[PDB]
């Protein structure tokens, strides 16, 4: 039980590890110290190189990912030392900062310690450490629905947010033997947001929109070589869709559609006028606009499907199978204009990798 999946995982992943690093021989020695460790402590603790290799492993094998491109150049931080809440507050407070680099955004992963044996040392319940709240109340919707349930979560522990449609949620996460999670607003000095205007559309900006700078997802578990790091939050830089496309274009997000129609001075009544694809279009211009105009990073679905195409190349160079899921690599603005929904891909899950985890809320 356990002890034997371990050893099984921890044997496939320093193989695959070690050969990609050039040291196959020291896997025999390597395997042998695993050995002994998993029997006396029922665990083991990877090298840093193994721990950093891994997290770069597990990007490259995430097939909803059309970034991997840059798997190798990710930006790991081994935090594994951390045992306070205020070690865990500034690491994650670290993190924002180092990513966000002053808009030149660094894909970054701070590693906490792995869980136990099931037990979590850490537990964050952001979604994203930088996120909206949302509020639903008389039926009043205010701010992003889908921070619904983390948001009142948050007030039930003391917090209180402004009800602007653009609220900081607060850093919120728990540590091993407490029975509540702690909650830290954002230094707002950390969090770069980019209001959204359009190149053309000087109206545009009637519509006080903005989306912040660095998406960091905070609640899915690493998993390598065996080990489940539940907290590592990473972060790449945004493809424009997720935020034109998606957040401020979806019914259950912020919906800004029939808003975009008429700023942009298309009526919004006849399906075949095709004004929410319009929309979508300009807003999605608006988007990759605004954060090119103010210096932070950010790709276009044309551009990112491009590199995912040389991804592709390279994973064959390599001689690696490739896997990726076709359902969440299509973008949703003109997909079949990507060589990606002209092709299929095998779903099939390798590891290392990132996983959904429960959240520890409801
Ligand atoms: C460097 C810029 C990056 C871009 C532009 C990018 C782009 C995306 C996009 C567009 C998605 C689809 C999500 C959606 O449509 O809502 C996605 C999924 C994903 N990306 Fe990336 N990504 C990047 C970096 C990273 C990094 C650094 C990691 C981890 C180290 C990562 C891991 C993943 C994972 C695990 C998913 C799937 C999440 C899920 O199932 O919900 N990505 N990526
Ligand atoms: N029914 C379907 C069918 C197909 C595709 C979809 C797309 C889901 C998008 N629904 C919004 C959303 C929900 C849950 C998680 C999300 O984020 C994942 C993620 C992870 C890492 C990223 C790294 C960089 C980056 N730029 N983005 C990332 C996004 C998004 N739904
Ligand atoms: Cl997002």
């Amino acid at each position: 039980e356990e002890k034997e999946i371990l050893w099984n995982e921890a044997k496939a992943f320093i193989a695959a590890c070690y050969q990609e690093l050039g040291k196959a021989a020291e896997v025999k020695d390597r395997l042998a110290d695993i050995k002994s460790e998993i029997d006396l402590t029922g665990s083991y603790v990877h090298t840093k190189e193994e721990l950093e290799h891994g997290a770069k492993m597990a990007w490259r094998n995430s097939n909803r990912c059309i970034g991997r491109l840059f798997w190798n150049s990710l930006n790991v931080i081994d935090r594994r030392d951390v045992r306070t809440k205020e070690e865990v507050r500034d690491a994650l407070f670290h993190h924002i900062e180092t990513a966000t680099n002053n808009g030149k955004i660094r894909p970054t992963i701070t590693i906490f310690p792995p869980e136990e044996k099931g037990e979590k040392q850490v537990e964050i319940w952001n979604h994203q450490l930088i996120r909206y709240a949302g509020y639903e109340s008389d039926g009043e919707r205010i701010g992003d629905p889908a921070s619904c349930s983390l948001t009142a979560a948050c007030e039930e522990l003391g917090w209180r947010g402004e009800r602007t449609d653009f609220d900081l949620l607060p850093l919120i996460f728990r540590m091993k033997g407490d029975e509540q999670p702690v909650w830290y607003e954002l230094p707002r000095s950390l969090v770069i947001e980019v209001p959204i205007t359009h190149p053309d559309i000087e109206a545009f900006s009637d519509l006080e929109l903005k989306w912040y700078g660095v998406p960091i997802i905070s609640d899915m578990k690493l998993e390598v070589g065996g080990i489940h790091y539940n907290a590592a939050p990473f972060n790449g830089w945004y493809m424009g869709t997720e935020i034109g496309a998606r957040n401020l274009a979806d019914e259950k997000r912020y919906d800004k559609l029939k808003k975009v129609a008429s700023v942009i001075g298309i009526a919004a009544d006849y399906n075949t006028d095709l004004w929410k694809d319009q929309a979508l279009v300009e807003l999605n211009k608006a988007v990759l606009h605004s954060y090119k105009k103010q210096g932070v990073s950010i790709v276009d679905h044309h551009t990112a499907a491009s590199q995912f195409k040389r991804f592709e190349e390279q994973a064959e160079e390599a001689g690696r199978k490739l896997t990726g899921d076709w359902t969440w690599l299509i973008p949703p603005i003109s997909p079949a204009a990507t060589h990606i929904f002209h092709r299929s891909y095998d779903n099939s899950i390798v590891k290392p990798n990132y996983f959904y985890q429960d959240k520890p809320y409801e």
